[PDB]
C-alpha cells in the first residue's frame, strides 16, 4: 500500500534533515510532505515570535486543516516531534492514520505534556557547548537554545558523514523546547492523542536520548508497535535511511 508521509523535525531542525529519507519513500510510491514548523529551517519567523510548542506547531496544524474530508495521513516525528504529534492528535486525530516516533519523546495522558521532557532532561542533563539565553513571550519567560557544534557531532549525528554534520552545523537555528510552557499547558487527551495508533521506532546506539530514556518511556506508556533498529545513531533517517523507509512501509502495510 501506499500512504501520505508528513515528516516532522524537531526543534532547531528543519525538513532539511529528511532530505534522505523523503525520496527513499517516494521511490517506494507514497507521498511525503516535509515540514518545516514555526521558526524552523527556511521558515520565515524566528524563535523569540513564538510563545508555546502549540504555536511552534502552526505548519502542522495548518497543514492537517488543509487536507480534504477522509484524506488520513501517517505523522512521522524526530526527538522532539512526538510532542507536535500529541498537539496535531488533540485537533486532527480523524485525519491521522498512525504516528510513528522515531527516536523520539513520548507525550501520554496521565502526566503533565511536560513529563517525558522532565524526564530527559533527567537522563540527558548536559548538553555540552549548547548555548541558552531567554525571551518574553506572552507574559512568559521562555529559554531558547543553541545546539552546540560539539553535541552536535558527538551525541546527535555520531556517525553521520562529514557532509552531513555540516549541513546540521550550516542549517541549525535558534529554537526552544518550551518546557515551562508545556508544564503548565493542558494534558494530551485520551480521546484524540490517546486514540492514535502509536509505533516507536528506536536504536540503542542513540548518544542523546539514551537506553534508560527510551525504554522508560515505552514503558510509561505502551506503544501499539515497537521496532528496533540496530546500529546507527540518533539521526536514523540519516544512518539507517533504508531500515526507517522499510520500517515505514510495513506500518503504511498495517494502518490506514
Amino acid at each position: 500500500a501506499f500512504a501520505h508521509f508528513v515528516l516532522i523535525h524537531t526543534i532547531c531542525h528543519g525538513a532539511w534533515i529528511w532530505h534522505k529519507l523523503k525520496p527513499l519513500l517516494e521511490a517506494l510510491g507514497h507521498k511525503v510532505t516535509a515540514l518545516d514548523l514555526a521558526a524552523s529551517g527556511v521558515d520565515p519567523r524566528q524563535i523569540e515570535e513564538i510563545g508555546s510548542f502549540d504555536e511552534y506547531s502552526e505548519p502542522l496544524l495548518t497543514f492537517l486543516e488543509a487536507l480534504p474530508p477522509g484524506e488520513k495521513v501517517i505523522l512521522v516525528g524526530e526527538s522532539c516531534g512526538g510532542l507536535n504529534i500529541a498537539i496535531a492528535a488533540d485537533k486532527y486525530c480523524e485525519k491521522i492514520a498512525a504516528a510513528v516516533f522515531h527516536n523520539s519523546v513520548l507525550p501520554d495522558t496521565e502526566h503533565c505534556p511536560s513529563y517525558v521532557v522532565d524526564k530527559l532532561m533527567e537522563v540527558f542533563p548536559d548538553w555540552k557547548d549548547t548555548t541558552y539565553f531567554t525571551y518574553t513571550k506572552d507574559g512568559k519567560e521562555i529559554t531558547g537554545l543553541k545546539l552546540g557544534f560539539t553535541l552536535l557531532r558527538e551525541n546527535l549525528y555520531t556517525l553521520c558523514g562529514p557532509e552531513e554534520y555540516e549541513l546540521a552545523k550550516m542549517l541549525t537555528r535558534k529554537g526552544s523546547l518550551f518546557q515551562n510552557i508545556l508544564a503548565k499547558r493542558p494534558f494530551f487527551t485520551k480521546e484524540g492523542y490517546g486514540s492514535i495508533k502509536k509505533i516507536y521506532v528506536w536504536t540503542d546506539q542513540d548518544e542523546i536520548f539514551l537506553p534508560e530514556f527510551q525504554l522508560w518511556q515505552i514503558e510509561n506508556y505502551k506503544p501499539d508497535k515497537v521496532y528496533k533498529v540496530e546500529g546507527g545513531d540518533h539521526k536514523l533517517q540519516l544512518t539507517k535511511t533504508k531500515e526507517i523507509a522499510e520500517i515505514l512501509q510495513e506500518v503504511a502495510d498495517t494502518y490506514n
